[PDB]
């Protein structure tokens, strides 16, 4: 069906290792959307051309208000085109840059949305979404959208590289090279809850090497303003042992979440 001729192209919203994301508009409907362009040369060089095919099929069947929708896709001789939902308010990472840190009501509301999205994902055996805030977008209603599909893409305003942000969110079992399961998403939720409340991710260090040690040894501390309920949820999510991490339904029922979420 689709071809590049079906779209008007506007400015690049961001750029990544594999290509760019453009503001775009379907000509007939004048619908605004995000056109993600991946260069086949880059996909081939990295050896991920088979992984892209699988994730396109997965993404084509994920339908949830807090997951960025894939409308369709096509290709030409040099490029793959993903026709994505456009999230008009940008990344949560940028919101965090602007506000420095989130209050407990905003944080608990965002965590609720993500826990619901991740529960849906898990129900389809979809695990390990990279939910660093650079991959979380804000829809027109301010609702969170998981948008890690098709690899990282940064806006010009970003000050954290793809490798650094992804490392900040990696769980000990994947740094220690062990088997992992869907509990990696619970770990990521704890890192995110902390970054939301603090304005910095908990294991940030000068070097990647020190960050590895801090993650593996779960070495993090709380600023004085983090309330006891927030400490309790974050401490349960950032357990080294994945079996000790709560179920997503237990996150949603956590007293700090229910007391503060919209
Ligand atoms: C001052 N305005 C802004 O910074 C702004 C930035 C993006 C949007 N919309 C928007 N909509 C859909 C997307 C899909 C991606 C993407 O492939 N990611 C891996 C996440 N991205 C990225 C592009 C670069 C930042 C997120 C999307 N971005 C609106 C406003």
């Amino acid at each position: 069906q689709w071809a590049l001729e079906d779209f008007e192209i506007g400015r690049p919203l961001g750029k990544g290792k594999f290509g760019n994301v453009y503001l775009a508009r379907e000509k007939q409907s004048k619908f605004i959307l995000a056109l993600k362009v991946l260069f086949k040369a880059q996909l081939e060089k990295a050896g991920v051309e088979h992984q892209l095919r699988r994730e396109v099929e997965i993404q084509s069947h994920l339908r949830h208000p807090n997951i960025l929708r894939l409308y369709g896709y096509f290709h030409d001789a040099t490029r793959v085109y993903l026709i994505l939902e456009y999230a008009p308010l940008g990344t949560v990472y940028r919101e965090l840059q602007k506000l420095s840190k989130f209050d407990e009501q905003r944080t608990a509301t965002y965590i609720t949305e993500l826990a619901n999205a991740l529960s849906y994902c898990h129900s389809k055996r979809v695990i390990h979404r990279d939910i660093k805030p650079e991959n979380l977008l804000l829809g027109s209603a301010g609702e969170l959208k998981i948008a890690d599909f098709g690899w990282s893409v940064h806006a010009p305003s970003s000050r954290r590289t793809t490798l650094a942000g992804t490392l900040d969110y990696l769980p000990p079992e994947m740094i220690e090279g062990r088997m992992h399961d869907e509990k990696v998403d619970l770990w990521s939720l704890g890192v995110l809850c902390y970054e939301f409340l603090v304005g910095k991710p908990p294991f940030e260090a000068n070097t990647y090497q020190e960050t590895y040690k801090r993650i593996s040894r779960v070495e993090f501390t709380f600023p004085d303003f983090v309330t006891e309920g927030a400490r309790d949820l974050i401490s349960r999510l950032l357990k080294h042992n994945p079996s000790q991490r709560p179920m997503l339904r237990e996150v949603l029922e956590h007293p700090w979440i229910t007391a503060n979420s919209s």
